[PDB]
């Protein structure tokens, strides 16, 4: 039964397909790895060092402690301290391309690029410091990108990514732990350093250590956010689609993968200026489609529809008519070059440090984009006209998305019903029980889970208990995918104070009707709008983020990157859901720490739960806490 | 039988100790492992995300690749390269750390910290391209300080402690690979982003990428090696001794342990002003000993006797006579908390990243160094009153060790020979074969090898054949410990050719007799000091490095920073062999690049070989194919 496999019904139709074609899957190369070492599962392996392998036994006899004496609290740890740094280098990685190509942008070296928000532009150099009166916005933009490269380095301050952008008050709990991270790049070296082998050796300092590292990683996200908004334009409410039926057999398919809007963006704009090449080919034009954040990036800024995500990516590939997929970096499984062996797509990859054995690399460079985008383009046009005549499997499966919720539009809708006060009506139905409270869901999909059915069950209850819903990255995918982006979804969907808000901000917009279920934040990075929010809740109320109902779901994780963004969310103040287990139960005192006592260093607290109806209910407890301290009814 | 664990007679002692007291060491820690995990071993292990544990049979069935699709070939070179990252965040961690205290130092803010070696700043000033023309020292110095720190991200030039210190036409085969670092740290993150999942998955690019972070690694090496010669002094020949009997029951014992010369120069200079203070409580001073690099260091520059290394440190604290471990960072077995229960020992901790549960943490700031010092060193006056009439166990064992070849050194000991032109006099022995070729031993000692039979089975075959050994590291430590670094051993050890070299160089420094049998360049940071021989003979030469006949031997070795160190060596030219297995024999076409196909790269590559009568053949071929090329007879 494919329903064990993904809840999605164009998924279970692909891995029908799949099958009969004897295409090797995702979900076939995990039952090929069943059962899964313990060892790894728990966290007690350590390859630290040419002594390993390690291993501790999570009950029983000997092995019982590392070759060098590292306990399973420490091997834990530092297993966990690697990741959250890998999450930080992937995120941060992405931000600093930003802030290179807006860097070459003003200084007259890619004309590609340009200010496109200048609105953006100089409220983050005001939030940094840097002086706009009587400035170029060339000159203000070169010193946002300075400011962005300086901060992944020491200097006299602290980077000002997180200072900058939580409370005043939350910085200084922080600050007294230690936790402000010096450099982004600096705290990733100082991971990998401390947790070497015969260096940091006690759980509550690797542990401190890497909450300080997801905090580079949060910085890292909003740098991202940032500087992609001042090139490509902060989000605003768009309407599109989600689904494999975006997919269409008469165009030239081109699904954009990875993550950075340096790429994806100039896709966009180039394939509409070769609608006409597209055609004398024989398609009616050029359907470029969303996988992942990239696809993310498109559809928030320009309403390009979503194919698929995450775990089910490969599936785009088995309809036969996708003809090209072009790859930046991150979450895109290598299989994609084989599978293109057999489905006859053009995986094109285009980043120096992010190749695949068998695909076609084509570099990327900032200065030649629009060059260099038509050189892919013109290979997916040749690959359409080779499948001339091939039947294709588009699964004619789609829902309609509402989408391109950034904070600022956010605060723009609810400006509708207070102009100079916009967080207020959102207060008030928080304090008179319509919004129970907030639920950010975050993450990736993992074969591990029937896909989407952590995020679906998850929101399910907590939107019939009146919690206002955001989403970003794949968990937005899951939730789009499955109609919680669709208006028309509200009643079935919504308790009955949530859908009176959500109507009464539609209808001051103008819509005559109501905001969708849930809102679309965007991509992974754009985590760190859902942080501009909070800490503007907080700030507006006076309090800090702990006190807040607001909490975290990265309900089906996957990536390292996921971890980082957990980590963070636990160290501003958040209750943060994990559905999947990550690598800590081998060590009760580390589970101990992520779980509960940390809630007396941040506020924040993991709650680990694999079973979606029992992660809901704790979810939803975490909310009440947090409005019994208020003391509101609950 | 204690010889399968250690050939080292005095550690071989305290193995019997340990046992009849019931006290576990790192050796039977090994057995409890035992048998290790096959995948782990071979590589064919990959954790990088929570879809993981994933695992790839090394021959028949299933699995045979990723859940995500990675192949063999990509989880090997990620793997690999998380390694070599990690080993170049501990080399450059340390170097920033001094690059943080000579600018302290300088600025008013660290007195007891200053310009020792006057020569060596302005040489390294004009190897960089600093002024020094009418500066004044402490403006040179804060400009070489913000150098090192400008290395660890981009700027507007490459790493300049690789583009400076490697000749042009090196750096230039290096530049045309993409292989010269950005940046330090950039690197280190730039490996941990690309190795994530759904990232680089092509082994020749991911193997391209961990050659340039080793090149990163070199550069914190070489930046370590400076800065500390700057504050402490460079060094130049000593004569001390090593090995468990340098303890001393009647005195406070006092090991410094780990790496940083920040910490253990202070230890050695403050530990001579409190003499009477020691003698007031009964002692007769305090007897300051080295284990691992720390205690090269202090060898190195004071001529501190160093008690034991790497895999054997726990038997200094089995002998009953360790007062106090004064630990910073690298290579410490967290096991030393555990066994000072049993023992007595102080084990302190001083790095603010490097603890370990249930040993003393002092913080050291550089600012009141010598006041966290005097507290440090009470305490071990403490632990020396409370073992008044217990018998301790000191093996009455130890070798005379003449040390402190620095580069330096080196070139002044021949210039004795050859006053206008050092080197000649050793490349004439090249020539006419007094010399065969020169070889480097580095890094550790590992648990799977009987302690020191690596080291001392290749050094003595090498030796007789007339190649010139130069150590550092705990290969150093072996050697030291085995009698190679006392020339009272030249007759017994050496080849007729290289006694006539040593006999003639030590006659014409005025010593009655010859050099050692190996020289000793330092700690593993000091491995730069071999890099700027190396390079010095190729530019007097007019040849790069993969030309001279020059090799490495890694040869029991253990740490991600020996990862580091084999991988810099191989992309600097240099045939380098490691005496234990690597974690890529999963991936033949992983082992076929980084054993042969990279010499058409870099012009080195690795010797993969752990039978140690097989590996000196191994590296007496390669001298000797490296004679051939030069039409030189062999
Ligand atoms: S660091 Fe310690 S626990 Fe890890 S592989 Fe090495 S000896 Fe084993
Ligand atoms: S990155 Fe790929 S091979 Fe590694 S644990 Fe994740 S699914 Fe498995
Ligand atoms: S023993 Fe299986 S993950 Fe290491
Ligand atoms: S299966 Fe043993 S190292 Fe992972
Ligand atoms: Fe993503
Ligand atoms: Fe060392």
């Amino acid at each position: 039964r494919q329903n064990l496999k993904s809840t999605d019904r164009a998924v279970q139709q692909m891995l029908d397909k799949a099958k009969r074609e004897g295409i090797q899957t995702v979900w076939d190369r995990y039952e090929a790895m069943k059962p899964q070492c313990g060892f790894g599962e728990t966290g007690l392996c350590c390859r630290h060092c040419l002594q390993g392998p390690c291993r501790i036994n999570p009950f029983g006899d000997e092995p019982k402690v590392g070759i060098c004496g590292a306990t399973a609290e420490v091997i834990v740890a530092r297993g966990l301290d690697r990741s959250i740094a890998a999450g930080a280098a992937g995120h941060s990685g992405h931000a600093k391309h930003l802030a290179h190509t807006l860097k070459k942008a003003v200084q007259g070296k890619a004309a590609s690029y340009m200010i496109k928000d200048r609105t953006k532009l100089h409220s983050i150099a005001k939030r940094l410091g840097i002086p706009t009166e009587g400035q170029k916005d060339e000159d203000i933009a070169l010193e946002v990108a300075k400011a962005a490269l300086a901060d992944f380095h020491e200097k006299d301050t602290p980077v000002l990514w997180v200072t900058t952008v939580l409370p005043p008050s939350r910085v200084k709990v922080l600050s007294a732990h230690g936790l402000i991270p010096a450099g982004i790049d600096h705290e990733i070296a100082e991971i990998m350093h401390r947790t070497s082998m015969g260096c940091d050796a006690d759980a509550q300092n690797l542990l401190l250590g890497g909450l300080r590292c997801s905090l580079a990683d949060l910085a890292g996200c909003y740098m991202g956010t940032d500087l992609a908004d001042i090139l490509f334009g902060t989000p605003a409410p768009v309407v599109t689609e989600s689904n494999l039926g975006v997919l269409k057999a008469d165009a030239v398919n081109v699904a954009v993968h990875g993550h950075n809007p340096v790429l994806s963006d100039i896709i966009v704009s180039v394939s509409k200026e070769m609608e006409n090449e597209a055609r004398a080919a024989g398609a009616t034009g050029i359907n470029v489609v969303g996988i992942c954040c990239t696809g993310n990036e498109v559809l928030m800024r320009h309403g390009i529809p979503a194919c698929t995500h995450s775990v089910s990516q490969e599936m785009a590939m088995i309809t036969g008519a996708l003809d090209a997929m072009i790859l930046d970096y991150q979450c895109i499984q290598p299989s994609v070059a084989t599978i293109a062996e057999c489905t006859g797509t053009t995986v094109i990859t285009t980043m120096e440090m992010s190749k695949i054995t068998g695909a076609t690399h084509v570099n990327f460079a900032e200065e030649a984009a629009v060059e260099n985008a038509k050189q892919i383009l013109r290979l997916a046009i040749d690959t359409f006209k080779r499948r001339k005549g091939k039947p294709v499997e588009i699964p004619n499966i789609k829902t309609k998305v509402v989408a391109g919720f950034s904070t600022e539009a956010i605060i723009n809708a609810l400006s509708k019903l207070n102009a100079n006060d916009p967080l207020k009506p959102l207060i008030d139905n928080v304090v008179n029980g319509n919004i129970r409270g907030v639920c950010l869901f975050a993450g990736c999909n993992n074969v591990k889970v029937p896909q989407d059915q952590n995020f679906t069950t998850i929101a399910r209850k907590l939107l019939k208990q009146n919690v206002l819903v955001v989403a970003t990255g794949c968990g937005a995918g899951a939730l789009m995918r499955h109609g919680f982006m669709d208006p028309a979804n509200v009643d079935e969907l919504c308790g009955d104070g949530l859908k009176a808000v959500l109507t009464a901000i539609g209808e001051a917009n103008g819509l005559g009707g109501p905001l969708p279920p849930v809102l679309h934040m965007g991509s992974c990075v754009d985590n760190s709008r859902a942080v501009a929010l909070v800490a503007a809740l907080a700030n507006r109320l006076g309090v800090d983020l702990d006190r807040l109902p607001v909490v975290a779901s990265a309900a089906e994780a996957m990536h390292e990157k996921a971890v980082a963004i957990g980590t963070w969310a636990v160290t501003i103040g958040l209750p943060t859901h994990i559905g999947v287990l990550p690598p800590i139960t081998g060590s009760l005192p580390v589970t101990q720490i992520l779980t509960s006592s940390v809630k007396d260093i941040t506020g924040g607290y993991f709650i680990v739960e694999l079973d979606p109806e029992t992660a809901a209910d704790k979810l939803l407890a975490a909310i009440n806490e947090r409005r019994a301290g208020l003391g509101l009814p609950w």
